């Protein structure tokens, strides 16, 4: 298999055996000032998204063109708040939301994001760019659109000094330097099996099956309690040793913690164990992402939570993950979603996760080290 794109670019080929640490090639010292060329009758427009109007526009792209399951039954469904928290942490920048528009309608039909954040690779730190995002309008796919604003991104990266990407996608890719499954935990079967994102196995009834999955009313670890401001550094703390054991990582300042962990309503959950010393001892947290239903007369919108970050140094890691799920039940959801890495493997099983059909690539841009597994990958995206 050939890349007609992919095969220019500073990435390892698929199947290059790699036993080195480095650079792809070397850092730019002069950058193209001009942008690249789009089809006849398309603009570049970078997108000021504390405009509520525009935000909008790029909320109802992605409502329409984003990415959807194998079957084509489910599609992502980010709410405009939900944007602002992943596409605006600290040290944002607005040429990083980068859009394009058909010049005579106006109309939104492509975009791509970058954002910074300092990554921690085996034995090495470093400034990067996270991409994500990646959007063309479905009545111009398969038209090469995607690689002419993969190219824009970089140069507008390159400009600010960066020459380094991290990046997650679903299709294989040149090269993937670790590769997850994802899990799915029944919250709210009955409607799971309606709308066909599960099935009733042969061997179970529709009554067994909700029985199986019944959970407790409220959760068992004590001094469970909601994220507040005096948490913030304490929170910090416990992230930042408890990453160390991985080597695909971020690396958060104090403001960074607070932007990603500090709850909002429908976006972001976090919650601390504060123990009877009044210590805070371990925290678990979820973000909010709904998928549209397509094509369905009665239900529209399948509610879900994705396990995010997850530390433990006293309460059981089993323990705290099922509270997680009778949070997430309480809170009206209907399946809880999880990867299989970090230490996640422990209690997936156990938990009564299904696995899911299909993966999630990790890729580094211009950077070559040796693969790791899954248990090894120590960094989630939106
Ligand atoms: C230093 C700074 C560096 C910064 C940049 C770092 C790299 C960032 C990389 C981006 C990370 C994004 C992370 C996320 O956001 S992952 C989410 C991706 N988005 C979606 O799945 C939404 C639904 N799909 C679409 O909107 C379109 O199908 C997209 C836009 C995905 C492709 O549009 P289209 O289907 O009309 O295709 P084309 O004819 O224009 O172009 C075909 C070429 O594009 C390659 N392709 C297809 N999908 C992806 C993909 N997800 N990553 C990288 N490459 C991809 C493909 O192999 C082919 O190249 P080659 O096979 O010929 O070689
Ligand atoms: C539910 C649902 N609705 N839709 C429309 C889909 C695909 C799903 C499966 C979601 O799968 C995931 C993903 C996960 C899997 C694949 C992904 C993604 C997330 C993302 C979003 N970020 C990571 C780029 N892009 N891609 C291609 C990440 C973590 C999980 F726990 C999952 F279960
Ligand atoms: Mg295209």
């Amino acid at each position: 298999r050939s890349y007609q794109f992919w095969d220019t670019q500073p990435v390892p080929k698929l199947g290059e055996v790699v036993n080195t640490h480095g650079p792809v090639e070397p850092d730019k010292d002069n950058i193209r000032q001009e942008p690249y060329t789009l089809p006849q009758g398309f603009t570049w427009d970078a997108l000021d998204l504390g405009d509520r109007g525009v935000l909008k526009e790029l909320y109802t792209l992605l409502n329409e063109n984003y990415v959807e399951d194998d079957d084509n039954m489910f599609r992502f469904d980010y709410s405009p708040e939900f944007l602002l928290w992943a596409l605006r942490p600290p040290g944002w920048l607005p040429q990083w939301h980068c859009g394009v528009r058909v010049v005579s309608s106006r109309k939104l039909v492509g975009f791509i994001s970058a954002i910074p954040a300092n990554i921690h690779i085996y034995d090495t730190e470093k400034k990067m760019v996270e991409i994500n995002f990646l959007c063309v309008h479905k009545k111009l796919r398969s038209k090469r659109v995607a690689p002419v604003l993969i190219r824009e991104i970089t140069r507008r990266v390159h400009l600010e000094g960066i020459f380094q990407a991290v990046y997650t996608a679903g299709v294989v890719l040149p090269k993937p330097v670790g590769t997850c499954r994802y899990w799915h935990r029944s919250l709210n079967p009955r409607k799971l099996i309606e709308v066909k994102f599960s099935h009733l196995s042969r061997n179970m009834t529709m009554q067994r099956t909700m029985k199986l999955y019944r959970l407790p009313e409220t959760p068992k670890t004590a001094g469970l309690r909601p994220m507040e401001t005096k948490d913030i550094p304490v929170v910090h703390q416990l992230l930042t040793r408890y990453l160390k054991q991985f080597h695909l990582t971020p690396v958060m300042s104090q403001e960074e913690v607070e932007h990603w962990f500090y709850p909002q309503e429908n976006i972001i959950d976090t919650f601390v164990v504060e123990n009877a010393n009044g210590e805070v001892t371990d925290f678990l947290s979820f973000y909010t992402l709904p998928s549209t239903i397509m094509n369905h007369p009665t239900h529209k919108s399948l509610k879900a939570a994705y396990s995010f970050y997850n530390v433990h140094t006293q309460t059981p890691l089993l323990d705290l993950m099922s509270d997680a799920l009778v949070l997430a039940k309480m809170k009206g959801f209907d399946v809880f979603n999880a990867l299989d890495l970090m230490e996640n493997k422990t209690f997936l099983e156990k938990l009564k996760f299904g696995i899911g059909d299909g993966n999630l690539q990790y890729y580094l841009y211009n950077w070559k080290c040796p693969s790791m597994g899954a248990e090894k990958v120590g960094l989630v995206l939106q």
